[PDB]
């Protein structure tokens, strides 16, 4: 825990270590979670927040992903009774009717509950039925016979989801598939009620038709964040703040601490300075409805808000609510503290079924254009490519400390961050607002 460049932070860490020696241990902020502690000095005053650090692809795995697995009767998108892996029981609203149909299919009285093996058994039968529907159909079989195995699975997937008759209705798209006009068929298949009802699944199936690959099913659930590196994200947010002189992130560094209260020998983690007298932003936003800020303080609050927008956009924070940016209100008359920055610096921009929006973008303040004050203060930095390169190198030195560091994954993080900086640069030049800034389509700098 050497902080030669920051003696003030080192003394704070020394006070933390001294308190531990006299038995004053950090306490969990929430009793349920062991990843966040309030660190106290020898006078039991809180000084900081410490946060310690073969798959086979085929129609079956394709449909397991698209349909899920439920062992108890549930309602589908239309509200129809369903169980297992996308097995429709009946269109009747009667739950007893669904249980009646389920009992016939299983061979025993289930009362709406089956086992995984029974769910798989129905799943195999349903897939075979879908293949039978394809082969017995004069419009599906010629398409099926002409397709490779991967694209055949996409055809089976559609017949599974909507039935033989429904898929047979795609007269022109089926012909395009048979003629191997993948791009034309993919475009034409999107203009369907099927796509609108289930857009995420239809996009996966259409991509399978377009490419003949499993790429739409390979990296699902990976997320956009490197695992087990939140402590570096916390430290990286302060680094970005400090280089831009935003002064809204409390000083946060990677430190090592040993404590009996930890869940198990030093533990690495992020140490963020505790700030006192701050309330959640949602609290003060609520209070300003009855007591709106005087114009001098409103301008000061908006400039602080712009700094928060700049920080979050640059680091592409995925976990900013209006509860985890704090506001102090009674030099600065009103101040913002950007805390809890452990889920930033994603290695890729998020997909659009899980957008991870900035929750301050909903606020009316976000429609206020960036002030000329913030633009003149920030544009000289972010428009300077030497500055941007130095920032990336600073983050490299910090991020490479972790054992799981990967050069390719890190350069992905910087490409996302450089892309964010580019869009922010243009938005400031255009005099846009934080609300308009987050509308710009995401870009990367390769
Ligand atoms: N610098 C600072 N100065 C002053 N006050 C600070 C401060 N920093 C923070 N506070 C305060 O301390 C609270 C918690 O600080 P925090 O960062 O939110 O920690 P936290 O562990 O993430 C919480 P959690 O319930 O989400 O814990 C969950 C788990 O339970 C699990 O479910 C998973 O989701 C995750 O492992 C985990 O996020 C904040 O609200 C603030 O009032």
């Amino acid at each position: 825990n050497a902080f030669l460049d920051d003696p003030e932070f080192a003394d704070i860490m020394l006070r933390a270590e001294q308190a531990i020696e006299v038995g004053i241990f950090p306490e969990r902020i929430s009793q349920g979670s062991s990843g966040s502690y309030f660190v106290k000095d020898p006078k039991r005053k809180i000084i900081g927040v410490f946060k310690p650090k073969w798959t086979k692809y085929n129609i079956f795995e394709m449909l397991r992903i698209d349909e899920g697995l439920r062992l108890k009767i549930y309602k589908d998108t239309e509200g129809y009774y369903t169980i297992g892996i996308g097995h429709l029981l009946t269109k009747s609203p009667s739950l007893n009717a669904a249980k009646s149909e389920l009992d016939k299919a299983i061979g025993r009285n289930t009362n709406g509950v089956i086992t995984k093996d029974e769910a798989e058994k129905l799943f195999n039968q349903d897939v075979d039925a879908a293949v039978r529907g394809i082969l017995r159909n004069a419009k599906l079989k010629p398409v099926y016979d002409s397709l490779d195995a991967v694209r055949r699975a996409a055809l089976i997937n559609m017949v599974f989801q909507m039935g033989e008759t429904g898929v047979a209705g795609f007269t022109n798209s089926l012909r395009m598939l048979q003629q191997k006009r993948w791009d034309e068929a993919a475009v034409n298949l999107a203009k369907s009620r099927w796509y609108n009802q289930t857009p995420n699944r239809a996009k996966r199936v259409i991509t399978t038709f377009r490419t003949g690959t499993w790429d739409a099913y390979k990296n699902l659930g990976r997320g956009c964040l490197i695992p087990n590196q939140g402590y570096l994200s916390e430290a990286g947010a302060y680094l970005v703040d400090n280089k831009l002189h935003l002064s809204i992130v409390p000083k946060t560094k990677v430190v090592w601490l040993v404590s009996e209260t930890f869940n198990y020998p030093p533990k690495i983690g992020s140490f963020q300075l505790f700030v006192e007298g701050y309330k959640e932003a949602e609290y003060w936003l609520r209070k300003f409805e009855a007591d709106p800020l005087p114009e001098n303080i409103r301008k000061q609050f908006q400039s602080q808000f712009e700094r928060l927008v700049i920080l979050d956009y640059i680091i592409r924070n995925t976990d900013r609510g209006n509860d985890n940016w704090l506001v102090r209100y009674e030099e600065f008359l009103i101040k913002i503290a950007a805390i809890d920055n452990g889920l930033a610096f994603p290695f890729k921009h998020p997909d659009e079924w899980r957008a991870y929006p900035f929750h301050w973008a909903w606020l009316p303040q976000a429609k206020v254009p960036f002030s000329e004050e913030i633009r003149n203060l920030i544009l000289p930095y972010i428009s300077d490519m030497n500055f941007v390169q130095d920032l990336c190198e600073d983050l490299y030195e910090l991020f490479k400390t972790d054992k799981g560091f990967d050069k390719a994954t890190f350069e992905s993080q910087m490409s996302v961050m450089r892309g964010q900086i580019l869009n922010l640069t243009q938005a400031l030049r255009d005099g846009k607002s934080p609300f308009q800034l987050v509308q710009i389509p995401c870009v990367i700098v390769e």
